[PDB]
């Protein structure tokens, strides 16, 4: 498997009027996550800035990326659906090239693209203002979890893979920059948690089981629980 192009990512990517400003490649990190931190810790603008690890501490096995976000200037009760709007990038960009029926794959909230009921790439979102920090990981060629080999594509392409995300991310992070209705919208078709009955653990040995029904305007599960709505934060559910 190919090692990521950094120049060609860069022709094609940035700038006028694209979103990204800056992007690099490394061929070993820890987390892209805390390395682009620590840049606007010090006092670095990373809004509009990927990261992407070949390695993170197997490699070039997986696309792994990190971007930056400047919030402050949007609600912050909508900087929840920044994580979310970022999973339905993934899946996005790695839909067309999928053997499965998309009605295999989708969204589980929140942070998780599932195709086949497998983890094909997981979201993290960290903040850290005036910044969020989005982190990707894609398993391509790889728990229980699942890969884009597995999936039936027989060579991906990692530098048209990331190429493509960083696209859907660009266009999604739009969406949610302007309370698009679409954006919701969209993530709602693709939901895998949505309709389904679920349950949420919660600390201390806690949990609730309802239906989930839908998102709010905050990014977070709304359950039907007996007729009554109970709404909670990002943390974990279980498809049951």
């Amino acid at each position: 498997r190919p090692p990521l192009d950094e120049r060609s990512l860069r022709d094609q990517l940035i700038g006028a009027g694209s979103g990204w400003r800056q992007l690099d490649v490394v061929a070993q990190t820890g987390s892209t996550n805390a390395d682009l931190l620590a840049r606007a810790a010090s006092g670095a603008d990373i809004d509009g800035v990927v990261l992407i690890a070949e390695h993170q501490t197997t490699a070039r096995a997986q696309i792994i990326l990190s971007v930056g976000v400047r919030v402050v200037d949007v609600p912050v009760q909508a900087w929840g659906w920044l994580s979310l709007a970022a999973g339905l990038a993934v899946l996005d960009s790695v839909a067309p090239l999928i053997a499965v029926p998309p009605a295999e794959t989708g969204l589980k909230w929140p942070n998780d693209v599932l195709a086949r009921g497998g983890k094909l790439a997981g979201i993290l979102a960290e903040v850290a203002q005036p910044f969020v920090v989005l982190g990707v990981g894609l398993n391509v060629t790889q728990p229980d979890a699942t890969s884009l080999l597995d999936l039936g594509v027989a060579a991906p392409d990692r530098n048209r893979i990331a190429s493509r995300l960083l696209r859907e991310l660009e266009a999604r992070i739009i969406q949610w920059r302007n309370a698009n209705p679409q954006l919701a919208a969209d993530y709602r078709a693709r939901s895998l948690t949505i309709g389904s009955r679920v349950r949420v653990e919660l600390p201390g040995g806690q949990d609730v089981v309802g239906i989930a029904r839908d998102i709010d305007d905050q990014g977070r599960l709304c359950l039907d629980v007996g007729g009554r709505t109970v709404v909670v934060s990002a943390g974990d559910v279980v498809h049951l």
